[PDB]
């Protein structure tokens, strides 16, 4: 396989409303993420993945773009851009951008002169139709919205105010191409490429996720930008088996990198049931099988595998999958040694390194997310109570993750000076925050920290096969192995005492959240004891 530096790299997701604030609106922007730029070069991190920061109505945060080519004025200007782009490559970072392309604002300038003329040629850049079928949008309801001018339906998948766009048309996939060069020229180092398996949608034909024309589209966009360069493009693709993962991130495809697979993430839900009916415990050994199967299908030279626990649409792992309370630095720790020894791109999303948590929203009037809303107005109509919901949105909803980042104990975590924040911030910040983990040694910074520069320093971590190993239904075991090399990681993935039955000869120990030489000497694991030892 041929060798990349986002090989080595650990990548770092920037939710930049939520980052850091440095005007006093309560709101994240550039300045801030510039300023905290030496935290994350200590960290160790290669790349950022921005959510967007584009011009927009924010009617879905970001991911409804007016302009592709102009930032949002609460992030500050394209100045601003350039200079995070600046210092980033400074300190040994680079910016990996969210494209947006399945849909844009209904603001885009493109949207409004296909409604203003509807004979012009951007009116075909969108999805017309006459006689709609019963799609549905994600954030509910028909995902058809009917224009009393036209007299005709646009589709959108996501919210009204994202109508869909046309990638049938070959003059708008080339305008997203141009407009992708226009971010390349500026020195990005890839993409995040938002629902990008949806691209090949045939709505007639009720098509929507692995369309027939996708991967030839995403052929044409390579061709056509970041194919002659050396990106990191990872796409977002809620369809994605591990088949269809070698198709993407094969580099004989020319396609993606690597992409974003959800088959684990599942497992916060019960089975064809909405993800707001979530399940309370992790099902350890379904994880085990997933997880093994994405490691031993995804081979080398074949596919690559990314990594991660949680993002800015999911909650955040420690109060989905882990531990709030007693363990919470010790099962943190646990699930960034068990994902991050895997082989693959690992993802951090911002606050995960110090074990942040989910929010206890006490109303919907302290909610943002329209996804969150717009369940909870159609929820309360079919016999949910509003703590019902409202439980479900504390497990499950979106603003989860988009809680100010906590970087000290001062006014709003350090995060602004404003009297609120656009969410309010997590009374645990006390505890929980950047400069205690700083300056504790051992906290959970320190773990993410030694985890990627293991990734950064050694080959085995890419080069290394993975063998899952028969272990006690919560004990998460396996081998990378390489040459002669022998590496054992073994995470008890529980608030329970589990059992240890195995026997090796310890060569070293890489990295520990607990003794490991006491849990292999009594055969025995605490509590979310987490360990990788070379062994004979
Ligand atoms: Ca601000
Ligand atoms: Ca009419
Ligand atoms: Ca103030
Ligand atoms: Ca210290």
């Amino acid at each position: 396989m041929q060798k990349h530096w986002w090989h080595k790299a650990t990548v770092y997701q920037i939710y930049p409303k939520s980052f850091m604030d440095t005007n006093g609106d309560g709101i994240g922007d550039l300045k801030g993420i510039t300023s905290k730029l030496d935290y994350l070069q200590k960290l160790g991190v290669m790349a950022i993945w921005l959510s967007p920061v584009y011009d927009s109505p924010m009617d879905d945060n970001g991911y409804d773009i007016a302009n592709y080519e102009a930032i949002a004025d609460i992030f500050g200007n394209m100045a601003d851009m350039d200079n995070l782009l600046t210092q980033a490559k400074m300190r040994g970072i680079k910016i990996i951008m969210d494209l947006v392309v399945n849909h844009t604002s209904d603001e885009h300038a493109w949207f409004i002169e296909a409604r203003e003329h509807p004979d012009s040629s951007e009116r075909d850049y969108y999805i017309w139709c006459d006689q709609p079928n019963d799609l549905e949008s994600i954030f509910g309801g028909s995902a058809w919205q009917y224009d009393d001018k036209s007299d005709q339906y646009y589709l959108h998948f996501f919210s009204k105010k994202q109508p869909d766009l046309n990638w049938e048309n070959a003059n708008l996939r080339q305008k997203i191409y141009d407009m992708m060069n226009f971010w390349i020229d500026k020195g990005i180092g890839g993409f995040r490429m938002d629902v990008i398996d949806m691209i090949g949608k045939i709505p007639a034909q009720h098509i929507v996720s692995n369309g027939p024309k996708l991967h030839a589209y995403l052929k044409e966009m390579n061709a056509a930008s970041f194919g002659q360069h050396d990106l990191l493009t990872v796409g977002q693709t809620w369809g994605a088996t591990p088949e269809i993962a070698k198709q993407y991130s094969n580099p004989v495809n020319h396609e993606l990198s690597m992409v974003f697979q959800f088959e684990h993430i599942g497992l916060q839900h019960k089975p064809e049931a909405p993800k707001w009916d979530y399940v309370k415990e992790l099902n350890v050994p379904a994880l085990k099988t997933i997880f093994n199967k994405w490691q031993t299908e995804l081979e080398l030279g074949q596919g690559w595998n990314s990594l991660f626990w949680n993002n800015h649409d999911l909650p955040r792992v420690l109060s989905i999958w882990g531990n709030t309370g007693k363990y919470r630095e010790k099962s943190a720790k646990a699930l960034a040694i068990l994902l991050h020894l895997m082989r693959g791109t690992p993802y951090i999303y911002q606050g995960e390194e110090i074990g942040m948590t989910n929010y206890p929203f006490k109303d919907l009037n302290e909610l943002d997310d329209i996804e969150s809303l717009n369940y909870a107005k159609e929820a309360f109509t079919n016999g949910k109570s509003m703590e019902t919901i409202m439980d479900s949105i504390r497990m499950i909803g979106r603003d989860n993750a988009r809680t100010p980042m906590q970087w000290d104990a001062s006014q709003n975590a350090g995060f602004s000076t404003a009297d609120k924040t656009w969410l309010p911030v997590n009374p645990n910040y006390k505890d929980i925050n950047v400069q205690a983990a700083l300056k504790n040694s051992n906290s959970i910074f320190y773990t993410y920290q030694q985890l990627i520069q293991l990734r950064k320093e050694n080959d085995w971590l890419v080069d290394a096969d993975f063998e899952l190993l028969p272990t006690a239904d919560k004990v998460f075991a396996y081998l990378r192995k390489v040459r002669e090399e022998r590496y054992l990681i073994v995470v008890n993935v529980s608030d329970q005492e589990e059992v240890l039955e195995i026997d090796v000869d310890k060569q070293e120990t890489l990295i520990s959240n607990t003794n490991e030489s006491a849990a292999l000497a009594n055969h025995k694991l605490q509590p979310w004891d987490a360990f990788c030892i070379k062994i004979l």
